[PDB]
């Protein structure tokens, strides 16, 4: 795996995941 065991993939995701939920809840 791409070093994900240390939580690295979560540290990438803190940007794009925060920027999806808010874009839906803007009109949902």
């Amino acid at each position: 795996f791409e070093d994900i065991l240390s939580g690295n993939l979560l540290q990438r995701m803190l940007r794009p995941l925060r920027s999806g939920l808010t874009q839906l809840l803007d009109f949902f």
